[PDB]
């Protein structure tokens, strides 16, 4: 019964992190990140279909209301 998508996990850059390495996923803070790969503290996030690194330390659990109705 239903179908929910999911992947991943949803984060919130709490702050606007500006990588010069192509390596380092770059991010504004309130876009959404995408984790996947979580290796160690920095764990591995995703926009679109965008994939690099990021400080585990700015970047918060998507939180949203039990929408109903």
């Amino acid at each position: 019964g239903s179908s929910g998508s999911s992947g991943g996990e949803e984060y919130i850059a709490l702050y606007p992190y500006s990588s010069v390495e192509p390596g380092d996923l770059t991010f504004t803070e309130g876009e959404e990140i995408l984790v996947t790969q979580k290796d160690g503290e920095w764990w591995t996030g995703s926009i679109g279909d965008r994939s690099g690194i990021f400080p585990s330390n700015y970047v918060k659990p998507k939180d949203s209301g039990p929408s109903s109705g």
